[PDB]
């Protein structure tokens, strides 16, 4: 029964990883609402949208490598583990 | 036996999601200073300011999208783990 324990932190692993990626898509999405409103009740903004566009893009990066570097050192747990249960 | 082809595994996955990642990073990057050109030259400008912030809303939706595929194939292989688990009792 490890590998069930396994599967069922994958479960969360993956609920938690996919809400902070939709925490990052949304503050994009709320920052240049307001920037292209700055604009439009104008007649500069194109560093502010990109800016933002880079900005989640590197949280998603930052993000999905600390999930990745988590997954491994999980398997060479595993790994450990498994080692462990060949003791006679 | 089994567990050090599950870490490999691991490893490979793990550096061909992050090329895709660059990949269309770089891609959507491209796509990008196409409308920005255009957005200089207006001084429509903002119905086309509209449209650049619409591509990178949309490019983060599709990184998404391929970060959710990943995800699920790890679920997918955590499962195929229970299942090969359970043939060893045998």
């Amino acid at each position: 029964a490890h590998m069930t324990r396994f599967l069922e932190e994958e479960e969360l692993r993956s609920h938690h990883i996919l809400e902070r990626l939709d925490a990052h898509i949304e503050e994009l999405k709320r920052e240049s609402e307001k920037t292209v409103r700055q604009f439009t009740a104008l007649k500069g903004a194109l560093e502010e949208l990109r800016g933002q566009y880079i900005k989640a893009v590197k949280k998603i990066k930052c993000d999905m490598l600390r999930y990745i570097q988590e997954s491994k050192e999980r398997a060479a747990e595993m790994v450990k583990a498994e080692v462990l249960r060949e003791r006679q």
